[PDB]
């Protein structure tokens, strides 16, 4: 009580306790987060959504296919290079890390990690369309893992579709053997036939509601000696508008601490890049169950060890502190993103104590108006300081 | 390697209609019916729970009494013609709407609505958006019939008196009845359907928020032989737009095949007009999970109900002579993905270095067999 | 003919009953109403909406706070000083009665009843962001009421955070402090607080409070009053979706049976006391009249569900308030009475078989009533 950590913190989404295979064979694999509302009803509103975590090794591809959700993917490490397929033509993107672009639901693609030595880290938000809760990936791949969904037609229609003989039909697309899954390895030589042709960076990507973008080709929004943090607004794209999501990314150095604050309306989902951090989220509990009976609330703690691919979600108007235990990156979607505006409560800049006129905060505290400002300008740094450990 | 399949009553998407709608009301003039809640036979169909799908039939020179819903309406025309008058607080509109025609009637507007044909029948169907309950709405008739008493009954008489500035028992004999007509359907005699017809705008060219529209009164987006394809989105029209909704009217002959083929976002859900036809939709089951194929097929006639859900592959295949309309929920920028033929085919559109590992057969081999059919969207089924 | 009334109507929100205390002492109370979904899948819709009301007694201030919930304030009572603090700004603004302000969902607040005689009384609409159905408030100050929401964070983290020792963080921020979250303040005080706010100005902006009264009543004669401000006339109503009204009826006076076409309507009493008649439909699928009444009195809150028809008789002089949601379009239809007339506008042969008289004789009921929307009904 009073401090919740573990199974006990369930805005904390260990990656190795979490995530659900959807896919996985030695070139890669493809898991999904369980659902954020299950877990609590502060999580609620998230009951659309879901995060999937694909990794694959150098040169391999994921084969053709669609999914009845919109998907936001983002590039956490490596290199991608992601094929949209549409009924009548195709574009390719090379999508760098800390790039992500919108894969409207429905729309067939393959991507390839077109990188000879390292491997490919992705990360989705996933929209479900006709379940909200969850979606379904369709192979139009035939492979030993799984049948074309176009194996799903009869004889009759196939043969009338394709105009020829089922047994041909069903010796080519079917099943010269197949490959093991949908995760397959290729050489040099079968990449280049397709993939020089992909459009590199872009310039000032955000502008199409069809262009990748990069979060990281901007101006940082705060940025000191401990640590850095790029975010991009449905203000500022399309995609993200439609969405009605903000992404970021933020590089912080091992002894680093990001200073209590808050986002007023957005509900953010984490995901560790690469490092280690300690994570304390400040939320309320009622502990008087009779309804027709007066409130009582108490501050809650929730805490957590952030490690590599672990999701931590931070709700709404809930204040969050990050301590850096090593160089560390993460990447956060913010749902309901539409003008949020992030409250620092210590350090100079974006701090809403410090607009809080002298009189009032002598009455909310014990100590005078003058002595609380006094305490509150203390701190030399904005939105991240020295953590100060050991 | 036979995939499951899911037939007639085992099939949730499929609803015949003569198991799955439910009588609101019906006399010797017409029926009205509305279908079983889509949510409650699969989760696949969950986010269809706000809407309703209400079918509507009534015979020659006949009148649906005046009324109004707490629902949004989306109201087509499948067979005969029908004259809707929208009834504001300060004013009427009627509206002639021939067979495709459709028209939104917002929620809470008063209106009725009248066959005023002497021969043929008038067959409805309307898409609902409950505003209070988000699956289920209620007409509120404010006629005073055997069948049903007028909501104004459900003042007191102290209030009647003051509102009408009338004693009760003229409030009581004018609008109550303690003759009054047996339901909420009338037929009326030929030359009172005359006198409703004065003021009856009929049809007229291309984008009020107000007035009907035809979707079959543009280029069919696919035609040939076998078929033609009528379809109005959002972006063509301000009321769809308002919904988020496409309409969508499909003819065939007998004989033809509706090529593969799945929407990308939109939830689909048709009517079979007149004719019959097998339809087939390709779902998949539930490491963790192996995603199977599973097919759901049916055969459709004339008022039944098939859901497809966004993205999923479906074929159709017209025994005989066919029309069926549909909705498209989720519509905004809807692409339809075809899997065979030679236009709109995504199939077409995959390197062949690609499909060379993603099927058995070469790259070559594979491309061969997609360049094979050179017809598009309608072929002969063969 | 089943009348459901009192304690037996769902839509019916007696304020003695149905309102949980959040926060109470000497200086004032903050109330919510009980859920609207859990009592009637009629206002399932309405699962996303709370009510909370607010009163606070002369040269008070409510601490400051931020919620997870979108709030829309409006002052039924007295005066108001609503200072939104932002992280790079503060904006403080004067709402006497009848003005109204969205508060955006986590945005740091505070709140003084700058009058040094009379009391402030508030409603606000709440729609929640994390839990469609709940709402916490936040509060950043420190008292026996509740510890700052600061408190939740580590000493280390807060040592870092502050740089300072502990001791010193503890004695100045968590610790003589206030009571609780609503606190008395000196007249020096109050006026230090009010003099740099904004007060009313003329004429539609997104974050300026503005006056549902500062326009012409849309229905008006000597027996009612009806102002109204629609999302097509303000911004911050057109977010929400919401439409404000406050209406005025003299002792004996009846609002005509009408139904609003689309939106969902939350109305609560700020002074007086009437009887109210909803009509419902209580359900082939033979439907029958289902009649709600209920007696309403000052803070009692009603809910009329979108399309059904309803009545008020006012019992004393009056004065109700009321938040429409999915307003946008909303086409209010009266069913008797000299404008707005619905049943006025249709055809005499429809009329004919829709009723037993004849056609020109219910024609002749209908334009009976020359008064329009509020008539006298005393008995
Ligand atoms: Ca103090
Ligand atoms: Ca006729
Ligand atoms: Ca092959
Ligand atoms: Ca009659």
């Amino acid at each position: 009580v009073s401090v919740s950590s573990g199974k006990n913190n369930p805005f904390y989404f260990n990656s190795d306790r979490w995530f659900r295979t959807l896919y996985r064979n030695e070139w890669g694999h493809i898991r999904v987060l369980q659902r954020f509302d299950q877990r609590s009803k502060q999580m609620q509103n998230l009951e659309n959504y879901r995060v999937v975590e694909f990794k694959s090794k150098p040169n391999t591809l994921l084969l053709p296919h669609h999914a009845d959700a919109d998907f936001l993917l983002v590039v956490l490490n490596g290199t991608a290079v992601l094929t949209l397929v549409n009924p009548d033509s195709r574009d390719s993107y090379i999508l760098e890390q800390g790039h992500a672009q919108k894969i409207p639901a429905g729309t067939t693609f393959f991507l390839v990690n077109p990188d000879d030595n390292e491997n490919l880290r992705i990360i989705k938000l996933a929209i479900p369309v006709n379940n909200p809760h969850r979606f379904q990936d369709f192979f139009l791949s035939s492979t030993e893992a799984q049948q074309s969904y176009l194996r799903g037609f009869s004889k009759n229609i196939l043969e009338a579709s394709f105009d020829s003989d089922f047994k041909e039909i069903n010796r080519v697309l079917f099943g010269e053997s197949r490959e093991e899954g949908v995760i397959v390895e290729l050489k040099r030589e079968q990449i280049q036939e397709l993939m020089k042709h992909a459009k590199s960076s872009s310039r000032k990507e955000l502008s199409s509601q069809d262009e990748p973008f990069n979060l990281r080709n901007s101006k940082p929004i705060y940025s000191n000696k401990f640590g850095r943090w790029y975010e991009m607004t449905p203000e500022k794209n399309p995609q993200l508008k439609d969405l009605d999501v903000f992404i970021s990314s933020v590089d912080m150095k091992e002894g680093a601490l990001l200073l209590p604050h808050y986002s007023s309306k957005a509900i953010v989902i984490m995901v560790i890049n690469e490092g280690e951090a300690k994570i304390e989220l400040v939320g309320l509990s009622d502990q008087q169950q009779q309804k027709q009976q007066e409130e009582s609330l108490e501050v809650q703690r929730y805490r957590a060890e952030l490690s590599e691919d672990d999701v931590f979600v931070i709700p709404a108007a809930y204040p969050v502190a990050i301590n850096a235990t090593s160089n560390l990156n993460f990447f956060a979607f913010g749902i309901n993103a539409e003008n949020n505006r992030r409250n620092f409560l210590a350090g100079g800049k974006d701090n809403v104590m410090s607009e809080i006129p002298t009189e009032v905060l002598e009455v909310s505290f014990p100590a005078s108006g003058k002595k609380v400002e006094k305490l509150i300008k203390k701190q030399s740094e904005s939105h991240f300081v020295d953590a100060q450990p050991e």
